């Protein structure tokens, strides 16, 4: 039981408050206050459901030194959120039920951010044989993707999303053609000619997604249900324009948006630093601009981190030889309520609906709200500014592209359904 007095409120719904919040028996028991023995000061800070993540790559089982579970669900909470999906590309990669089920078992004990695991599409993710859907979702599975791995058989993902739509997963798509990307590290254009690099042309993204919309629209009439499209960091303007226009036709695809994709560009590499080396890679001003327009009018369902860890000595190899990867778990939501709210005067509401409403709604789940009687996992936000430290990091990747940054809207306080997992009010 505890009460938070002078805080600000904030869901989707809107902001409210100041007001004085009674948390117990796992709920929101009142925002009219009440009594306590544990009384935090939210002065000046603003409290907002729990996050969830819809795209975290835990390297879990099989690369446990780059990350796990016991590091990555830490720096979870941390980051604020309340909810994750891991992604499956593991070793090896998670498409059986047994897997779904070990990973949800470690996550309970445990008792630090919910899991909700997705599992691969195709049998080890190799594009070729669909999974058992029906066992994976009984076992736990919230959504199928093939993640890291990109999908080219069209055959393949179109019956991929007839066997999802009865079972009401939704199907999440690396989108890049894979025969037009060729070995790309880096954005292709100019500045990759100037670099000397190969480019990886952005027109790849928007020919798959384009793609990918007409094989929807397949499964639309093919199946009895109603299939679900999710497409993953989405990178470029032309993609967004792709998404937009399918939207209003009524398609039913989601799409997501990463903390990198939204705050840094190609320029990032014109030292040939490994820490912006990502997949999809970074893109111009010109397309980070149209996804801050996207986020807006709503094109973006959520904000995802596609937290994707390695170890320091990886990511220290040249340039080309360097696994793609940014983490990012414990400083998206500071980081983008620095650089989008703060600076860019961005809508606060709309930015925890984008970490909120938005993620659940993908997948399915019913949205959690600020109101009593509301389940008490929340997470508080503390206005404070600390720079980005990395070894001071949760998670094992001890590095960052944002290292040294100072940010402002940090947690101080997170609650899964009512019990403390974090704290670090100051
Ligand atoms: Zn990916
Ligand atoms: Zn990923």
């Amino acid at each position: 039981m505890i009460l938070i007095r002078n805080v600000r409120l904030v869901d989707a719904r809107g902001e409210r408050g100041p007001a004085d919040v009674l948390i117990g028996e796992g709920r929101i028991l009142s925002l009219e206050g009440g009594e306590a023995k544990q009384v935090v000061d939210g002065t000046g800070c603003f409290l907002a459901p729990g996050f969830l993540d819809l795209h975290a790559h835990l390297r879990e089982p099989g690369e446990e030194v780059k990350e796990d579970l016991f590091s990555g669900l830490l720096a979870a909470v941390r980051g604020g959120y309340t909810d994750l999906v891991s992604m499956p590309n593991t070793k090896p990669p998670v498409d059986t039920p047994e897997a779904v089920r070990a990973l949800k078992e470690k996550a309970k004990a445990l008792g630090l951010a919910r899991l909700h695991p997705a599992a691969a599409l195709t049998e080890k993710q190799e594009g070729k044989t669909l999974t058992p859907a029906g066992l994976l979702r009984e076992a736990g599975a919230v959504l199928l993707t093939d993640d890291g791995r990109t999908n080219e058989d069209a055959g393949v993902l179109a019956a991929g999303l007839l066997m999802a739509a009865p079972l009401g997963l939704p199907v999440a798509v690396h989108a890049e053609d894979a025969g037009l990307r060729r070995n790309g590290v880096m954005n292709d254009g100019p500045l990759a000619d100037l670099l000397g690099l190969p480019g990886n042309p952005p027109e790849a993204e928007a020919a798959r997604i384009a793609r990918d919309l007409e094989v929807l629209r397949y499964a639309l009439r093919r199946s009895p249900a109603t299939p679900r499209l999710h497409v993953q960091h989405l990178s470029t303007k032309r993609g967004l324009e792709l998404v937009r226009e399918a939207k209003r036709a009524g398609l039913p695809v989601t799409a997501e948006a990463t903390p990198h994709h939204l705050t840094l560009t190609e320029e990032a590499l014109r030292t040939f630093d490994p820490l912006f080396k990502v997949a999809p890679p970074l893109r111009g001003e010109e397309d980070r601009e149209a996804l801050l327009e996207g986020l807006l009018d709503g094109t973006l369902d959520a904000i995802a981190t596609d937290h994707a860890p390695h170890t320091l000595a990886e990511k220290e190899k040249d340039l080309l030889r360097a696994p793609f990867g940014i983490p990012s778990l414990e400083v998206a939501f500071p980081l983008l309520y620095t650089e989008l709210h703060l600076k860019r005067g961005f809508p606060l509401q709309r930015l925890v609906e984008l970490f909120t409403d938005g993620p659940r709604r993908v997948l399915g789940l019913p949205p959690l709200h600020l109101e009593e009687g509301a389940e008490a996992s929340l997470v508080l936000l503390s206005p404070k500014e600390r720079p980005v430290d990395p070894s001071a990091f949760a998670s094992k990747a001890r590095y960052s592209p944002w290292a040294g940054w100072v940010l402002g809207g940090w947690p101080v306080l997170t609650l899964v359904a009512g019990r403390i997992v974090h704290e670090a009010l100051k």
